């Protein structure tokens, strides 16, 4: 109870900023997540004892792949932190406790391959789930993780409370599938400028969190430029890997993941940024004004793309 954890100066100010960057140090990360946790939810919200073997139990089940890994979903994490933390009075209890959790399983035991590639290639849990195959793996993961044993971090919430917080989860690591972003994001704003928009409607706040969801887990785009610019050498390492394994199904891949096509990055990312991430940060400023930092330096970094193509780096 009175045993608050504390940061180094730098870290200690430069985390409440949306650009922060967790750094290069694994064996911080951790201590990091639980500051954030304390600062966002509450010294009482969870028994630090389990807490954090909930966290060493989530981090064994990220696995060790160029970018998918366990340093982005505390970087996630920590976008969802900052969002909370400049929306104080906009979130409840649970909300505050399930999404922080959410977006540290978020992308759970995954192995750097896309669901078409497990559909493609046939995978077993394409049989078991159709749509958002990963994803309904990644919540089921924790699930799991959960259920071992001294690691209800939920404990004290009633039955009641208990599956709202884990419904909350669920359709929060749901909406990590891009492919609901688009629909989700058409709604939303049709719903703000018709004016209907309604936080009370429990559909509408569901909606919300998953564009706060969609914008946590592309915030890479939404860093200082060498930290996007470096990030994106781990995305696309993964992105070429697969196209690797789509040819070893005898299927020419999408440019997007063809290593042979490595000159048309700048101009690929130039048209992600266009027709995905300025949308998304648009909206959810429209939504949550506070948020506009990551509009801002989402364009920043569309700007430095396009320096890219120009030769000017
Ligand atoms: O830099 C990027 C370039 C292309 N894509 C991307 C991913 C999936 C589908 C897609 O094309 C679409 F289907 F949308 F048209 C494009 N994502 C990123 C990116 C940036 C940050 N995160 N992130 C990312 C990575 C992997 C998965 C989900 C997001
Ligand atoms: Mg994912
Ligand atoms: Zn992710």
């Amino acid at each position: 109870g009175l045993m608050q954890f504390t940061l180094p100066v730098r870290l200690c100010k430069e985390i409440e900023l949306f650009h922060f960057d967790i750094g290069p140090f694994e064996n911080m990360w951790p201590g990091i997540f639980v500051y954030m946790v304390h600062r966002s939810c509450g010294t009482s919200c969870f028994e630090l004892e389990k807490l954090c073997r909930f966290i060493m139990s989530v981090k064994k089940n990220y696995r060790r792949v160029p970018y998918h890994n366990w340093k982005h979903a505390v970087t996630v994490a920590h976008c969802m932190y900052a969002i909370l933390q400049n929306n104080h009075t906009l979130f409840t209890d649970l909300e505050r406790k399930g999404l922080l959790i959410a977006c540290l399983c978020h992308d759970l035991d995954h192995r750097g391959f896309s669901n078409s590639y497990l559909q493609k290639f046939d995978h077993p849990l394409a049989a078991l789930y159709s749509t958002s195959t990963m994803e309904q793996h990644h919540f089921s993961q924790t699930v799991s993780i959960l259920q071992l044993e001294g690691h209800n971090i939920f404990s004290t919430l009633s039955s009641s409370e208990y599956e709202q917080v884990l419904e909350i989860i669920r359709k929060a690591i749901i909406a990590t599938d891009l492919a609901l972003y688009f629909g989700n994001r058409k709604q939303l704003e049709e719903m703000y400028q018709t004016g209907s928009l309604n936080l009370n409607n429990q559909s509408h706040r569901d909606r919300v969190i998953g564009l706060m969801m969609t914008a946590c887990d592309l915030c890479s785009v939404t860093k200082l430029w060498p930290v996007t610019k470096l990030t994106a050498n781990d995305i696309y390492a993964e992105f070429w890997a697969e196209g690797d394994e789509m040819k070893k199904l005898g299927i020419q891949p999408i440019p997007m993941m063809d290593r042979d096509k490595k000159d048309e990055v700048p101009q690929g990312q130039l048209g992600f940024y266009n027709a995905v991430a300025i949308p998304c940060y648009t909206t959810l400023t429209q939504i949550l004004p506070p948020t506009e930092p990551l509009l801002k330096a989402c364009r920043d970094n569309l700007s430095q793309w396009e320096k890219v193509i120009r030769g000017e780096e």
